[PDB]
Formats: structure tokens, sequence, C-alpha cells
């Protein structure tokens, strides 16, 4: 299991916006977190939240299976990192 | 944890080859597996093995932390899916 931590300083999201190729508006909410990848300290990672989801609260989390998909070359890829409470 | 299974029919690898941009030869070993992504059946996924590693034997496996890296846009990505026995 991947250990992900939202620190107290990471409790908010920011929003970026724009317009798609054929005219539709979009908004993307982004939040930061720390992920332990086995180095001396955890590393900073950007999360893009799904539509209508609040920011994750501070605490410990692991990664949900729905984060992954098979990509166009047949290998596993991350679609969007989706989290669940540890 | 991600459940990965190497079936008896997937016990071998194949090798692709070529030449890099500035003249160096390369060889890549590829093996197939099944990964349970929570749909009605597991899906077929291609693995690229690391240099000097044999094919994984049939059995059950989970994913090692070294499979992941932070990508050039700051989000988590899979580098190469690396496996360990379950």
């Amino acid at each position: 299991m991947i250990k992900v931590e939202i620190k107290p300083s990471q409790a908010q999201f920011t929003t970026r916006s724009g317009v798609s190729r054929q005219g539709k508006p979009y908004s993307l909410n982004e939040q930061l977190c720390y992920i332990d990848l086995g180095n001396e300290y955890p590393v900073l990672v950007k999360l893009t939240l799904d539509e209508g989801q609040p920011a994750y609260a501070p605490g410990l989390y692991t990664v949900h299976l729905s984060s992954f998909k098979v990509g166009q070359f047949g290998s596993l890829m991350i679609d969007r990192l989706r989290l669940v409470p540890a």
C-alpha cells in the first residue's frame, strides 16, 4: 500500500479554468499531498480532484483501485490518483 | 493492494530490439499478466521487465513501491510496473 498524507497546510484546493476545443467551459480542482516513495523523506505530489468532490481533509490515506486504467499501449497507467482513508 | 496474477500461459517473455537515437543497441523483454481492476473479470496488461531480470513465475503478486515516480507535470505516474510475491 501507498501511504499518502494530506498535511494541515494542504487542506485546501485551487481551481484552474478554461475552454475546450469545441467551446465547452471546464474547471479543475487541484490539491497537494505527500507520498512516501521510500526515499529519505516523502515527496510532494499534485492531485486533480473529481467533479463535485471536496478537498480531502488532513490525515492518512491509501490509493483506491479506480486510480488505474490500461493505457493505449497496453501497460498500466494512473488515470487520476483517487484516495480512501487509511 | 493491487492483485496481479501471472497465469501458467504467461510464464515466458518476448524480446523487442532496436537502436537508440545516437547509435546504442537496446533490448526490451515484455511479459503479459492479469490485473484485477474491480470489473467483472481481470484485464490483460503488458509488463516490461528490468535489465537482467527473468520472467516472473506463475502465481500471485502485488506491486512494489518502486513502480511509481513523480512525472514532469508534478502528478504521480507509473514508471514500470515492478512486482513482488503476495
